[PDB]
C-alpha cells in the first residue's frame, strides 16, 4: 500500500478537483459543524480591562463528501500541518477576541483526521483574551457572567451551521483554580444568531459564572471597620467631664477610620461609581462623626449655667444614657438592612 | 456551470489585462469609497498614555467596472482571503493608529463581496489604539471627546474620496459599558480633508462623547473631606478654657485631613497640573489650618492679663461667637461658588 | 569524499523516498524518544496571573533507521537549522504553556545530529510561561509544587512515547535564585497519560518545590504587630485616675495597628480568600481593641459611687491586677497554637 | 499609453540593468538625501525606562538618475508598495530606537514618487521608542532635552549625506498634549557625523525642549507642607505651662509632615538620588522638628528650680518670645534661597 | 569592471562551489572569531524579573579563504543584507538571553564587508534583556555585578573559538545615565568554556559593575528616622508628673515610626529576604518602643507608696537621668557597629 501522506496528495491533488476555497455540498444544503470546547487555563480576569484569558482546545467536526475514499485500508487518515491549507475548514471566529494567537512551539499545535465516509476533525489550541462586561453595583457580593460566543464570518445561515455536540461540549481542567473567583461547576449553552446588513450569520455560545470569594473583604475590610464604630461607643461610658478624654477618643476614632478607607483603595477596584463596599465605608464613617458631634451638645449642655445648674447637667446625663441605647440599636438597623438587600441579590 | 473560485481566476487572471496597482476609473473620476465602522469593544482609555483601545469592523464599499459579469448566473461572488492581493483595495489608514493589527485566528477575518454591476464590498476585524489627547482641568466634572479619522495615504482628493454612507454610519454593539465613563448614544460625522506639502488627501472622523460617572468621588473623596471641616467647626462650642481637648481636637483634624488627600492622591491620575479636585482637597485644608489659627488668637487673648481681664475674656468670647457662625458661612460660600463653576462647565 | 551539506541532500532528497510526514518504524512499534531538560532561568513567580516563566534546553533523542548511513566516514553529521523541515520530529509540547517561544537571534538557535546507527539528536532553546495553580492559604509559611509536563498532540500511545532519560534527566543552572523563593534541589519525575475523546496520548512531567522565604515577613509585619500588642499592656501599669493618659493611649496604639495592616496590603498578594498572615493581624486587632474595653469598664466600676466607694474603688482595681497575668497569658495561649498550626503543614 | 505599473516594470526590470543593490552616482558623488519629520504624536515620557514614544511621518528626497524618463506623459509615477524591493533606499536608522516598528494596517503605509527627472520621494510611518536621559536633580523645576538622531548604517560619508531640508525640517500636529511637560516651538537642528572604527557615517538630529509643568506640585506638595511648618509655630503663642497641649502640638505636627511625605513618594519618580523636592521635605521636616526641642528646653528651664524661681521663669519666657521671630525669620532666609537657586536654573 | 552585486554572484553562486552550511578550514584548524561590543543604551535594571535591557553593536571578524579575491580591484566589497543567507556566519548567542531581537526598521540594521584576503566583517544591532542575579542582603549599600556571555551554539571548541579583540573589546555610549546606579568604568573580559553532555562549546563573557548611589535613601528614610528616634529621647527632660504628656509624646511617636516604615515599603523592592535597610528601620522601632517601656517603669515606681515616698520618688528619679545618658549611648554603639559592617562590605 502506498504510504498515507501521497495517498492524500491524490485525493486532494491537481487531480479529482479538489478546491479548498469551495464549502462541501455546495449550491446544496447547508454544512453542519459540531463543535466543542475543552479549557485548560483560566484566569487573570482584569475589572480595569474588564476581559479574561483563558486557553482552550477548540475541536470542530464537519463532513466533507469529497474526502470519502476506499482504495486505502484504514479508517483513518491524519494530514501533517504543514499541508493545512489544502482542506476547507469553517471560518469560525470569537465575537469577542481582544486579541488571540495560536501555538506554534515545537509543531503547530493542529490537528486533522479524515475518516473513512469523510467525517473531519480538526482540534487547535487557542489562546484568547476574550471581553466580558461586568458589574460591580455590589462588589464583594456579585456573581459575574462572563460569555464566550462563536460566530462564522463569511458563511450565513442558510451556508454554514454552528452547533454543540450533545456529548460534553464544553469540560474544564481538573485542578484549576483562581485567585479571586470560584467557577461554578453548570455551564449554559445556547444560540445568538447575529444579524447584520450582510446576512443571518450563525454562532453558538457559552456562559460561565462566576462567584466571588467573600473571606479576604471581612478580615480586612468589614470586620476592622466595625470594630471602630464599636470605639466610638465607650465614649458614652466614660466620664462626662474628662474633656480631653471624650475629644481624644473622638478624632482619633475618625482619623482610624480615615486610614481604614484610604489604604484600602489601593486593594480595591477602580470604577467611577459607587459600591456596596463604599457605602458600607460612608455609613459607617457617619457613625463615627456622629459620636463626637454628641459630645459636643454634651459638653455645651453642661456647661451652659442651685436650681439651673441642677437642672441642665440633668439634662446632658439624659442625652447621653439615651445614646448608650440608641447608637447600638441604630447601627443594628442598618446592618440589618444592608446584608439583607446584598444577600437577597 | 464553472465553479466560482474559477470564474475569479478568469475574471482577474493572466488574460482581460486586470492589475491590482491600478485604480478604477484610471485617469478619470475618483473612487467614491462609502464607509461605515461596527464598534464591538471600547475601553481601556489611558490618561497616562492618553490613548483608548476599540474593536470594530471595518466596512468598504466601492466599484469597480472592471469586476462587472455577465455570464455567470448568481448576483453575488466572494473572493477567499487567501486571493486577497488580486483585488485593489484603498488605503485608509487612521490617523492617529498609535499601534494597531488584524485578526488571523482560525482564519484571517476578512470579507469580499463582488456584485454583479461590480460593487464592491470589503469588511475587515481590526484592533486599534487610538490616541486622543485628554483635558483633565476639572476632573470629576469632565467630558471628554475622542475623534476617530480615517485618511487616506497614497491617492489624493483627485483620485479617492472617503464618505459616510447615510444610512447608520457608526453602530455600537448593545452590551457594551465602561469602568470610569459612559458612552453618550450621539455620534458627530464631519470631515478634515488633510493638508500636507504632498497634496490634498481625504478623511473622514466620527466624534464620541464621555460624560465621566460622579457617585465614586463624592463617596470617597467630596464627602469625607467635607466632614472633616465639619468636625473642626466643634471646637468653637467645647469650652475656651479646655486647652489640651481644643488642641488635640485641631492638628488631629488636619492630620486627618493631610491622610484623606494623601491616601486618595493612588487612585487619581498624574497630569502635572491642577484639578478641581485639587482645589476641592486644598481649600478645605485651608478651613481645618484656619480653626487652629483662631484657637491661637483665643489662647492669647484671654490669657493676657478686675477691669482689665474682664475685659480680655469678654473679647476672647466675642472672637469666638462670631466664629460660631461666620466660619459655616464662609465655607457655604465657596460651596456655591465651587459647584456652579463646574456644573456651568 | 563528498561535503556533509550534499551527502544529507542525498540521505534526505528526492531518492531514497524519504517523507518528513511519516514517522520512523511506520505501522509498527512506536517511537521511544527519551528526553531531558536544562534550566537557565527560572522565576518572575506571579500570584494574580499564576505562572512562571522558564528558559530550558531541550533535548529529544529517538531513532530513524532511515537516516542511517555507512558510506561517509565520520561517526556524526549534522543538520544546518536553514533544512530543518526535511526531517520526522515529534510533536511534543507543553500541556501548560500560557504562551512560548523560540529564540532566533543571530541564528535559530537549534541543533540536530544524526548518528552512523540513525540516531537523532535534536536540541532546541525555549522560552515557556507555564502555569501552575497556587494554594495561598497559609502564605507566609507555604510550600508551592508547580509542575511542567510535555504531551504529544497529534501521535498517540500506540504510535509515540516520552521519556525521561536514565542519567540526569533534569539540571539547573548553578547560580540561580529567586526573590521570594527558593528551589529544592530534588525533582519528582513522573507520568501522566492523558486521556481524552481522541486516544491516549502521551506524557511526563516534572515536579518542583518552592519553599518560601521567612526572614521578610518576621521583620516586617510579625515583629512590629508584636509590639504594638506589648504597648497595649503598658496600660495596666499606668495609674487608673490618669483618665487622658489612658485612653490617649487605647486609640493611638489601635491607629497604629491600623496603618500597621493598611500599609501593608500593598506588598501582599491579592487573593480573596483568608490567609495566615490576614489572621495574625485580625487577632492581633482583636488585643489591641480589648485593651481599650478593659479601661472602659474601669473608668466606670470606679467612677460608680465611706463604705460603698471603698467597695467600687477596690473592685476596679481587682480587675486590673488580673488583666496584668491575662492579656499577657491568653496572648501566648495564641501564640503557640498559631505557629504549632502552621509549622506543622 | 502603457499604464503605469508596467511602465516602470520596463523602467526596471531584467532589461536596462537597474539593480536595488547600488546606490546612485556609483563611484561618483555622494548621495544627498534631504529629509524631513512630521511629528504626530508624543508622549509617554518615562522616568524609570528613561525613554518616549514619537510617531512620526519620514520624508526622504534623493535623485537617482537611472529612474529618469521621457517616454510617459506624466510628470510623476507612484510605485506600489508591494513592489518596494525594486528601489535602492536609503538605509537611514535611529542612533537611540530602543525599539521600533512600521504600520501595516489596511495597507503598508509607505509612499514612493519617482519624479520625471529622477527625483525620488519616500514617505513612510514609524513608531519610534526613542530613548532620551533623563537629569532629575531638581525634579519640578526642570527643562528635559530630548533629541533624535538619524544616523546611516552601511554607507560612509563618501557615499551618502543626510541633510535636513531647508523648509520646515520639522513639523509638530496643532492638538498634541502632554500630562506632565508643555513642549516649546523652537527646535534645534544639527549634525552629530559619528566615528567608528568603520568610518565616518553620516547624521542629523533634531533637539526638542520639555518645560515641566508647576501647578500640581504646589497645590499638592509645597503648600501643604508649607502650612504644617506655621502649625509648628502656634505652639510659641499657646501658654507655656499647658504641658498636654504643647507636646500634643508637637509630635502631631510632626505626623502630619510624616505622612505629607511618604504619602506622596508613591507619586514621584524613584530615582536613586536627591531632588529639590526631597530637599525642601527635608528641610521642612527640621523645622518641625526644632519646634519639640524648643519646648523641650522650656519644659526644663522653667521647671527648674522668691528669687531663682523668677530668675528661670523670667529666661524661659525669654527664650519662647525670641522664638517667635526667629523661626519665621529663619524659614523666610531658607525660603528665599531655595527659590532663588531653582529659578535661576 | 562588473559592478559589485554581480562579482558576489560570482564569488558564491553555483559555481566555484561555495556552500553557506559548510565553515571555512573544514576538517581543518578551528575558526577563530573576534568580537566587540559597544553599548548604547543600558538600564530598566528590575529586581522582580531580575534582568536589564541593553542595546548593543554586535561586531564580529573572521576570515573565510573562500571568499578571497584578486580580479575586483577595490579593496573591499559590501554584500546587501537581502542577501545575507548566502554566507557561512558563526551562530553567536547570549546565554542568558531571556529574550532579545533585531532592528528592521527602514532597513535590517546589519552590515557584511569582505576584504580581499577574505577577512570579513559583520556588524549587527541586538536589543537584549539580558538576566543577571542580584544579592540584596544590604539594598542601599551593595554593588551588583551582571555578566554578558556569548556562547556558541553548534560548534564545539575544536571547530569555532570565539575572542575578545586587544583593542577596545568593550566600549559604552558617553552620554549614558541610570535612575538608579552608576557604571564603572571598568570592564572585566575573561573565559566560561561550557561543558555539556554534548561537547566543549566555547564562550566569552564581560563583567560589569553598578554601584547603588546612596543620596535618597539618606535623606528620605534614614535621616527621617533618625529623628523620629530624637523625639523619643525628649521624654526624658520632660516632667516627670506630666502624665499625658509623656505617654502621648510616647505612642504618637511609635506612630510616625510606623508610617514611616510602611509608607517607604512601596518605593522598595519586593524581595523575601531581610536586608540591611530592613534591620535599620527594625532597630530604630526598638528604640521608640524602649522610651515608653521606660516611662511605665516610672509611672509605677513613683506611684508606689515621709521615709518610703522619698525613697521611691528619688528612684524613679534616679532611673530617669540614668536613661538621659544610656539611650543616646546605646543609639550610638548601633550607629557605629551598623555603617561599620555596611561600608566595610
Ligand atoms: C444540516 O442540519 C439540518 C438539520 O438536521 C438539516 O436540515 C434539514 O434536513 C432535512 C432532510 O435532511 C430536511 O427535510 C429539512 O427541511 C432540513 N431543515 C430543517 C430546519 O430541519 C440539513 O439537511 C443538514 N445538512 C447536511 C449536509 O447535513
Ligand atoms: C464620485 O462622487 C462625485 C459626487 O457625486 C462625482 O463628481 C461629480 O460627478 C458629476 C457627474 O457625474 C459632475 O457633473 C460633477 O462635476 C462632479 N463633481 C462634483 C463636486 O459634484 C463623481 O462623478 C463620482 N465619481 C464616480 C466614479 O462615481
Ligand atoms: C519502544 O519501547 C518499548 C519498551 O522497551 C518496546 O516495547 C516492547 O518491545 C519488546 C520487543 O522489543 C516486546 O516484546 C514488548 O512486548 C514491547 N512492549 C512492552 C510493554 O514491553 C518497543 O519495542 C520499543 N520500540 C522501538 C522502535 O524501540
Ligand atoms: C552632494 O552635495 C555636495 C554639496 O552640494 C556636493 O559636493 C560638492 O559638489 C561640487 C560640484 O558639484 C564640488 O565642487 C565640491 O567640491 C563638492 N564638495 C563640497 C564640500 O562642496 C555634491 O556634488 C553633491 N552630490 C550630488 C550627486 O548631488
Ligand atoms: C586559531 O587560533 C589558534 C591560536 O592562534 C591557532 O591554533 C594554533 O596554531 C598553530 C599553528 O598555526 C599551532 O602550532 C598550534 O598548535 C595551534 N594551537 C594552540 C593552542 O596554540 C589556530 O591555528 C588558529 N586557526 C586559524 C584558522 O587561524
Amino acid at each position: 500500500p502506498m504510504p498515507p501522506s501521497e495517498f492524500l496528495d491524490k485525493l486532494m491533488g491537481k487531480v479529482s478537483g479538489y478546491d479548498a476555497r469551495i464549502r462541501p455540498n455546495f449550491k446544496g444544503p447547508p454544512v453542519n459543524v459540531t463543535c466543542n470546547i475543552f479549557i485548560n487555563s483560566f484566569g487573570s480576569i482584569a475589572e480595569t480591562t474588564m476581559d479574561y484569558r483563558v486557553n482552550i482546545f477548540l475541536r470542530q467536526q464537519w463532513n466533507d463528501p469529497r474526502l470519502a475514499y476506499s482504495e486505502y485500508p484504514d479508517d483513518s487518515l491524519d494530514l501533517d500541518p504543514s499541508m493545512l491549507d489544502s482542506i476547507w475548514k469553517p471560518d469560525l471566529f470569537f465575537a469577542n477576541e481582544k486579541g488571540a494567537n495560536f501555538h506554534e512551539v515545537t509543531t503547530d499545535n493542529k490537528l486533522l483526521r479524515i475518516s473513512k465516509n469523510g467525517n473531519v476533525l480538526y482540534s487547535i489550541r487557542i489562546t484568547l483574551v476574550l471581553a466580558c462586561p461586568m458589574d460591580l453595583k455590589n462588589f464583594p457580593m456579585d456573581v459575574q457572567t462572563c460569555i464566550m460566543q462563536l460566530e462564522s464570518f463569511g458563511y450565513t445561515m442558510n451556508d454554514l451551521i454552528f452547533e454543540w455536540d450533545e456529548k460534553g461540549a464544553v469540560q474544564v481542567a481538573d485542578g484549576l483554580t483562581l485567585p479571586q473567583f470560584i467557577l461554578k461547576e453548570e455551564k449554559d449553552l445556547r444560540y445568538c444568531t447575529k444579524h447584520y446588513n450582510t446576512g443571518k450569520f450563525t454562532c453558538i455560545e457559552a456562559r460561565f459564572h462566576l462567584e466571588r470569594q467573600m473571606g479576604y473583604y471581612l478580615i480586612q475590610m468589614y470586620i476592622p471597620s466595625l470594630l471602630i464604630v464599636i470605639l466610638s461607643w465607650v465614649s458614652f461610658w466614660i466620664n462626662m467631664d474628662a474633656a480631653p478624654a471624650r475629644v481624644g477618643l473622638g478624632i482619633t476614632t475618625v482619623l482610624t477610620m480615615t486610614t481604614q478607607s484610604s489604604g484600602s483603595r489601593a486593594s480595591l477596584p477602580k470604577v467611577s461609581y459607587v459600591k456596596a463596599i463604599d457605602i458600607w465605608m460612608a455609613v459607617c464613617l457617619l457613625f463615627v462623626f456622629s459620636a463626637l458631634l454628641e459630645y459636643a451638645a454634651v459638653n455645651f449642655i453642661a456647661r451652659q449655667h442651685e436650681e439651673m445648674r441642677k437642672l441642665f447637667i440633668s439634662r446632658a446625663k439624659r442625652i447621653d444614657t439615651v445614646s448608650r441605647v440608641a447608637f447600638p440599636l441604630v447601627f443594628l438597623i442598618f446592618n440589618i438592612f444592608y446584608w439583607i438587600t446584598y444577600k437577597i441579590i
